[PDB]
């Protein structure tokens, strides 16, 4: 069957991937005792947008649930799936004749049927008549809360939908659960997004020079991903933090726009990931700007490497993800004590939540069509109300097919360090005579993407993440070179 | 005073630029007989957005009117201007402590006052209290219709605004008219955006090879503009049309996403422009993929070059922009007739609107903060209901300080050609036996950005646009 492909060395993605997702969704809904016979899933695709009131078009990127079910890149579509039969119908806009002058060929409905391997294609303005003819019992629309944004997924609507019975509660938890477990075809795409992003990270590490602006490397990363990977989008705005900016977890946004000059002795923390056909990647490489770790930089880096490796070695089905976060905390505290930054009982440090001073974010998150992917907190899975752990994007137990980031880090964040020094329950663990030397260090994060298997994990990422590999990469060594 | 700068060789833009815009706006409002003493202009900045219901942040780009007035890059702000005194007050978000962990330094109000050279800075949550203290007669908010999108500019709102008298009709035409006329400081930025975009077009022309995907050149263009020019955004989605796609005027969007392989013998039409600090550029280069014009490609190309140069040379204050569009039409028809595609009286072809078959779009448009900049059709300026001219984005007469694109083109668009061939009033002019050789040609567009001066124009763009220049650039010369 047909495939999405951007030529050259880019990945061919079979449209069968989306047919399987639809099949899996129907199979799950058929098992759901509350789903009525004759139900139809109704999804509304994204629409094209402009900047504010101007006619400046914004490049259209499909809504993620609609993409997951259909793989459709055109704006203005709807899509329906008959639960009982699995039959799929794509609704496409009826375009004006002038479209052929300004925007491109006005493809036939049959063109879209063959392109997307759906069972039927109709025009959007006929949706009410088409659905009436199918005599559905209930329309299942999409409404629910994203647990990272807090936003409500807005459900499909069309003129005449009020004449149908509409249920907007069943579908969201079910399609979310389908998205949590990646198919073999989806894993091929996530292997590819990690491959290209890993290559781009290596090119960035080879290119960094003292005196460059952070955004020069953002630009290079995105250029590699697009020109060599066909990744028109990134999965999120590139985080290119040098020096003290490496302690700012989502640095690089419009208010702090990757505009610092890289200086000798700085650590760089580059958290970047290209997106291919709406599939994410998320990789973080930390490294010295000048290509040579100092003793202090090596020690911090090695501490995060130890926690990364311990978590990856422990991950398997049945493991509770908060336990991995606590494991990383304990290891960071142990290693910071071995460095002389902390002293005393690590057991007592953990009770005082001292780990969250150095790692205020979650250990890692589901990844998929969204970089912070859906399904981390389904009903009954509670957020843990403690420093650090409350920022975890899931508190689930690991199961085969989940895709997670593993991204421990250690940072030197002045307001968190000063809070600890003002708190009698935490202050005594800090050795200011050594800590002072790490003020303004920034931080280190080591992030890889992994798949939970039947017995452990598969590593998707291939970047230089040991001290020796990093120094070798920055010295221009071939990838195949093993220091 | 302070300047916006992204380091390296990027342009330092003085924040005085925006102070001058605020002063010019107040000067216009003070002359408006409907404006009451004690009025305050209230603008609302753009807010950060995410992809649909996800937490995936969209890179924030400021709303154009707010940028024009204040130059502010942070989301979530408001800005007000006392009309009588010109005093400016910026309102910034009061950020939570966690901002320092996740997003960066929590700058003080004094930092923002120094950065933006405004008279006062307050927190957004104080806007109602601050404005109440000033006892305004009326708040002037922004509402009006963009004549390219048809969308309504949404006016500022804040908690408590219902307690004030609000006027939402006066401001839009006045701030639009100020944007139409670029200051010398604005022109310096548009010279720079054209400089970097021109350099990037040259790099793209040198890099094009048969067998590449169109999007490889989109990527290179944007990489040059960002890494070398500090242009994090483009002014619009890059149009990288090869072969038949060069006849698709806004090719490159998500439904036709620059995904064709460039083939030997194809024409390329690359319409791309980087954006620096929310100032646009818009440049188009057309050229043969293999670096050598065929006779047919050269003839089409030189026809568009002729109209490009004729229009630029005729532009001066007082010229009616529709006349320039018709001038390009007439030249195209003359040249297509010389090539044997057309036959008969060019005067009669013009009366039949045949030029619009080959150039269905407007000759060019205002350019500024937005690539299709505001103010093309103020009240009293009417759109001309004829093929081609109806797509003109302004029907104004030219005046000094206006910034225009000049972008004639000739395209071979099947449905327009076929409609003309069905019409006995136009079919006689077309020679099917010659036209058939140009079916699937695509098209040629040549675009320059210019400023109207007291005596003529100043050309901002510097790209290879003669056949000799193009072939030399592409041969690695
Ligand atoms: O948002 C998160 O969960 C991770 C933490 C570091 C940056 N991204
Ligand atoms: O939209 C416009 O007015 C011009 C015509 C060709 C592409 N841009
Ligand atoms: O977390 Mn990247
Ligand atoms: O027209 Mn660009
Ligand atoms: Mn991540
Ligand atoms: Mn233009």
């Amino acid at each position: 069957g047909p495939s999405f492909w951007l030529g050259n060395e880019t990945l061919k993605v079979p449209l069968a991937l989306f047919a399987l997702n639809r099949q899996r969704l129907c199979e799950r809904l058929r098992k759901n005792p509350a789903v009525q016979a004759g139900s139809i899933v109704v999804l509304q695709g994204g629409e094209e947008t402009q900047r504010y009131c101007t006619d400046t078009g914004v490049l259209f990127r499909q809504e993620s649930f609609f993409h997951w079910a259909f793989g459709v890149t055109e704006p203005g579509c709807y899509g329906v799936i008959d639960v009982d039969t699995g039959k799929s119908t794509l609704f496409v806009p009826r375009l004006p004749a002038s479209h052929a002058t300004w925007m491109g060929k006005i493809h036939s409905k049959e063109h879209f049927k063959e392109k997307y391997a759906v069972d039927d294609v109709q025009y959007v303005d006929e949706i009410a008549s088409v659905l009436t003819s199918q005599k559905p019992s209930v329309l299942l629309t999409l409404r629910g809360v994203n647990t990272d944004s807090g936003s409500v997924c807005r459900e499909a609507s069309f003129d005449g939908i009020s004449k149908f019975e509409v249920n907007n509660t069943i579908l969201h938890p079910e399609i979310v659960e389908c998205r949590v477990f990646k198919t073999d075809m989806e894993l091929e795409v996530l292997r590819y997004t990690n491959k290209i992003s890993s290559e781009a990270h290596r090119e960035v590490m080879k290119a960094v020079k003292v005196g460059m602006k952070e955004y020069e490397l953002e630009s290079l990363f995105e250029h590699y991903c697009y020109s060599r990977g066909g990744m028109r989008h990134s999965s999120y705005t590139c985080i290119c933090g040098s020096g003290e900016n490496s302690a700012v977890l989502h640095y690089g946004h419009a208010g702090a726009p990757n505009d610092r000059t890289i200086q000798n002795g700085d650590m760089c923390l580059f958290d970047m990931g290209g997106e291919y056909y709406c599939f994410a990647s998320d990789i973080t490489c930390s490294f010295p700007a000048n290509g040579k770790f100092t003793a202090d930089q090596k020690a911090v880096y090695e501490a995060v490497l130890r926690s990364s490796r311990a978590v990856m070695g422990a991950m398997k089905p049945g493991v509770w993800w908060p336990d991995m976060h606590r494991l990383a905390d304990r290891i960071h505290l142990e290693e910071l004590a071995h460095m002389g930054i902390l002293s005393g009982s690590v057991d007592a440090m953990v009770q005082a939540h001292l780990g969250a001073v150095f790692m205020p974010h979650g250990l890692g998150h589901f990844l998929g069509i969204d970089v912070h992917d859906v399904g981390g907190y389904p009903e009954g899975v509670e957020r843990i109300d403690e420093p650090g752990l409350r920022s975890l994007r899931t508190a689930r137990h690991l199961q085969p097919g989940m895709v997670l980031t593993v991204e421990p880090g250690i940072y030197f964040i002045d307001h968190l360090l000063d809070e600890a020094l003002a708190d009698p329950a935490r202050a005594s663990f800090l050795n200011r005579e050594v800590l002072q030397r790490f003020r303004g260090f920034g931080g280190v994060r080591i992030e890889e993407d992994v798949v939970v298997t039947d017995s452990g994990i598969e590593l998707l990422t291939c970047v230089p993440h040991t001290v020796e590999e990093i120094e070798a990469c920055m010295a221009g060594c071939d990838k195949a070179f093993t220091p």
